[PDB]
């Protein structure tokens, strides 16, 4: 139809109270505006383009079933490519509503997304478990995990 | 009903590789019976605001493009490739990759890592703070030797 959908996520199950927070924020935003809403969520990183409920959302939007996507803040939706996403969303007739533009993003996802990304580049630069791979990854790891 | 080739390198010093990409794309299309137009940028695959990349995405959203031909996936974008490919599909647009296994240029890896580390460091600790400068400089020292 012209559905209104909320999307929430966190990377780790340990952040589940925060997830339930995002959900309540979105849920009462909808209720303030008198909107029926279906809410979708993942527990998984914003680097993961294969998030199950996220991909469900994407498919609804690309099939022109969605009027508005409501999120607490941008990096909940995806870590990279938000602007590309926003443009493609408009082309289907879909707005992204950001409730809390400036909201402080959870520090542990910044740490763990960075570690994931450094590993990926270190692998390509030097080869998995090579001397330079170990050096770079464990150095970055030491700085951010303390 | 249009086939676009897209070529990208990050720096001016790589202009010779950019032209190599273009001849690869051009000869691929001629061999296979395809009429083609070339779009090209000098800029990082991390940069969502590259001029011709933006132009290409608009052309796809306007249903002008049947196929996009690239040398290898990270020419088009560093991240979000699979999501982008599905957006393309929704508009009738196939991505043709010429050399799937091709080795990506080392220096783009070096500098894209530096860029990513700087974004995350800035989010972690604040731009130009002490921990910021520690993290970014420690990474810089390692990857640039």
């Amino acid at each position: 139809n012209a559905k209104i959908i909320g999307y929430a996520r966190v990377s780790f199950n340990a952040q589940k109270d925060d997830l339930e927070r995002q959900i309540q924020l979105i849920k009462s935003y909808a209720e303030e505006n008198g909107w029926d809403i279906q809410i979708l969520k993942d527990i998984g990183s914003g680097l993961n383009e294969k998030r199950k409920n996220y991909k469900k959302l994407l498919k609804m939007v690309m099939n022109r079933k969605v009027e508005k996507v409501i999120i607490a803040y941008p990096d909940r939706l995806t870590r990279f490519g938000f602007e590309t996403l926003k443009e493609f969303f408009k082309s289907y007739g879909t707005e992204i509503v950001i409730i809390n533009k400036k909201h402080k993003t959870p520090q542990e996802e910044l740490v763990e997304d960075l570690i994931t990304i450094v590993s990926h580049f270190a692998g390509k630069l030097y080869g998995m478990h090579s001397h330079k791979y170990k050096k770079l990854t464990k150095t970055v790891k030491e700085i951010v995990r303390e």
